This record gives structure tokens, C-alpha cells and sequence, in this order.
């Protein structure tokens, strides 16, 4: 409906500004012939405010891509903060890199290369937690399991995010045999039935497709 | 749609479970003849995440009407925490107080009747601030006004969050003659110029009405 897609520009000409690093890691997908799968402004923003409202010093972000979503996130964090963020695709982190350094934000934001799931391991080995926040918006069938990564990784008050886990309404049919929808309804079961955290899931509309958003805080 | 509709369904089912107290905060608008307003099981979770995420004690609420957004705030908070909730009209204020008390929110609740304008001073001087979370949702002309108050009521980190500022994407009509489209229109203009908050606009959908709900925080 032009509606959702009028009031997300409503939105974003009020308080989704869009400087150059931001407008340079959009075009820079197009250019490496990545898949236009980003977060959009308000999305950043919003993204901004939850990072800011956890006091982030310490960022857990899995799935880089140009890093659009890094950029909004990162831009919260104090002198001194951090944000790790993985990415399996190499080309996606070094185009990632390349955004993030005209961003000035080379000091703040580390990308580790290679699959999440064998990353999340060398995290707690290493000893990198506790994160204030994570962000997850990787390949989907495996939610469940980086959830519990993430739980691994939190302290009393983290903010865990996970994108895309209503799918166009479609983890509605219980019957869907795509990868993805399936990843997106073990998740949510998981989440309704998970004590270790309080959680809901927003529903969002805007220039990009219907979306859903899972919030959950670790007690 | 009735995609929105079944998608809040789903979500309520795994994380939006209301108990007696809200229930009867929801019927207790029949038995009082009250409008079919206050939030959403998944808005009235969504308020709770926000009021722990601000580690709230102290949580300020204009517009109690039955009390359905303040018993799901008021239970983000520990023994030791207070929520302070102004009420324009008499009988919602007396309501209010029965489904509170039911709740055994009684001690952690204190209901004020009168005009918004008028107690949020009364609260500067009588030093009742800061507030770790304020939640705007009474008539929308003042807005502008009540949220210069809760900067006042505030702390650095403050949530502030203004519930009804899209109206049902009616901002978009610069010619609106309506007050409340022309109070949010007023609102939104004036988030996007203040340096005192970083804030976004959500976009909500579900079973109540297409509305937007305003998020800033204090710097
Ligand atoms: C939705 S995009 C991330 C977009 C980013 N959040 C933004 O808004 O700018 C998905 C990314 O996840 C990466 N990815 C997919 N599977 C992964 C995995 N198993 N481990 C790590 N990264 C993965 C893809 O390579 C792609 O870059
Ligand atoms: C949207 S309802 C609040 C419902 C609340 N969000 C909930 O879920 O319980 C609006 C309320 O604001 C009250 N109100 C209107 N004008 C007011 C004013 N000037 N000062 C205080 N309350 C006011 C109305 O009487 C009504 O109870």
C-alpha cells in the first residue's frame, strides 16, 4: 500500500538522514553485485536507539553484508566501544571493510570472515562477551542455535535482535517446506517458549516487504 | 489486511499472554462505558521489553484510561519501583485504581486525576523526576508541549515514548483541519529538529488501527 511506502519517506525526511558513508555502502551492492538485502534508514535508526538504550560499549552482529546495518549501529557506540561483526562471504567483507573505513569507524568495528556458527565458539574461548548487544540477520535455518550462541555470549539486561522472522506473514502456514520459513518458525517457538529471556516480535511495514523483528532481553 | 490481523495473533500466542488483571483492565472499559482504545497485548509486551531495557524504578504514563498500558509497564518494575500515571476524566482515573489494585500494583501505582498540562508541573515541583521511562498517550494537540515537560521529568537515557503520531497516515495531509493530525504533524516536526533526543517513528500494525509510535531518547 503507498501508505506504508509514504510514511517511511515521512519518517526518514524527519529522522532517517542518510549521510555519505550510509548513500556509499548502498551504491557499493549494485557495484560488487551483492543482493540489495539490507536494513533500510529507519531500521538503522531504530537500531541506533536500542544500542544506545543497552549503553553499548560491545556489539555482536552476524551477517555483514556491505555493511549498511554496522554503520547505524556502530555510530552509537562511545571513543572506546566495539563492534565484531561475521560475514561468510569474503567479497561481502571486504566491500564491508571498504564502507566502514570511509565511515571513519576503522578503530571501532572488526569483521571476522567464515561461518557464524564456528565463530561464535572462538568468542567464548577467547573470552570477547559479555555483548550489550547482538544482532542477528544471517542465513535463517540456523536461528535457533545462534540464539543459544548468543545467550552464551550476554549478561543480565542484553538485547538480542533477530530480522526477518515473520517472512510476509508466511510462517503463518505451517505446511511451507522453504528452508527459511521453517528456520523462522522453530525460532519463534523457541522464543515463546525460552526462560532465559522476556521477548516479543514487531511487525514492520515500509519501503521494504513486510518484516518482522524479534526483541529479546536476557534476565 | 487480515495478514496483520492473524500475524498478531500468532505473535500473542507465543508472547503476548494476558493475565486476569489485564483481561479485566480490557472488559472493565464495557462495565464503565470507556473507549475501545489502550494498546495491544504485543504493544503492552513491547512497553514492558522498553521498561527494562531502561532498568526503570520510576516510569511516568500520561493517559491511564483503564490501566491495561500501566499494569504492563508496572510489572517491568521491582518491589521497589514506582509508576506515576495522569488521567484527564474522573470515572477512567476511579477504574483505573479497581484493575490496579486487582493487579496488586496498589503500592508501585500512583493514579492522578487531572488536565496533563497542569500535574506535570505539579511533578517538576515537587522534584518527582527523573523518570526512566515516560509513555505519552493522551489528546494529541499538546504533544509538543507534554514532551518539553518529560525532557524537564528526564535523566540522560531517558525513553520517551509517544504512542498515535501517524494517525493512520492522515500527517501526510498538510491541509488536515484536524487538531490531533495537525497536533502530530506538530510533534513529528519537532523530533526532527531537536538536538536534545536521538529518535525514530515505528510503523504498527495489527488488530487495533495502523498507528505509529514515536521513540526517543535523552542524550
Ligand atoms: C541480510 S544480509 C546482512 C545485511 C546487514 N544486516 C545490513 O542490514 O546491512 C545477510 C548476510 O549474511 C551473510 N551470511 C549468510 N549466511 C551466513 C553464515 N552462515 N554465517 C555468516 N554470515 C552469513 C551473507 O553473506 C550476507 O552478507
Ligand atoms: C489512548 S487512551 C490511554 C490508554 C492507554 N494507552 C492504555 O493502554 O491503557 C487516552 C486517555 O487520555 C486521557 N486524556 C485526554 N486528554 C487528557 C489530558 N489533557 N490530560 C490527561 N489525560 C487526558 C483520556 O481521558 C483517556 O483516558
Amino acid at each position: 500500500n503507498q501508505i506504508f511506502e509514504s510514511v517511511d519517506h515521512y519518517i526518514s525526511d524527519l529522522l532517517g538522514y542518510e549521510d555519505d558513508a550510509l548513500l556509499a555502502a548502498t551504491n557499493s551492492l549494485a557495484e560488487a553485485g551483492m543482493p540489495a538485502i539490507s536494513v533500510s534508514p529507519n531500521q538503522g535508526k531504530f537500531l541506533q536507539l536500542l544500542a544506545q538504550l543497552c549503553q553499548a560499549k560491545n556489539i555482536l552482529e552476524l551477517g555483514t553484508l556491505a555493511g549498511y546495518s554496522t554503520i547505524w549501529m556502530a555510530r552509537a557506540l562511545p571513543k572506546n566501544g566495539r563492534l565484531i561483526t561475521l560475514e561468510y562471504d569474503p567479497k561481502h567483507a571486504a566491500v564491508a571493510q571498504k564502507n566502514i573505513d570511509r565511515a571513519g569507524l576503522t578503530s571501532q568495528v572488526q569483521i571476522r570472515t567464515g561461518k557464524a556458527i564456528d565463530i561464535l565458539p572462538q568468542l567464548v574461548e577467547e573470552g570477547a562477551g559479555p555483548f550489550d548487544m547482538i544482532f542477528i540477520d544471517a542465513d535463517k535455518p540456523p536461528y535457533t542455535e545462534y540464539f543459544q550462541w548468543a545467550l552464551r555470549l550476554s549478561r543480565p539486561g542484553t538485547l538480542i535482535v533477530a530480522d526477518n522472522v515473520i517472512r510476509d506473514g508466511k510462517v503463518l502456514d505451517e505446511n511451507s517446506t522453504e528452508p527459511a520459513v521453517q528456520g523462522a518458525r522453530r525460532f519463534n517457538a523457541m522464543l515463546g517458549a525460552n526462560t532465559a529471556v522476556d521477548a516479543t516480535i514487531l511487525q514492520m511495514v515500509g519501503v521494504k516487504e513486510y518484516d518482522g523483528m524479534a526483541l529479546a532481553i536476557v534476565k
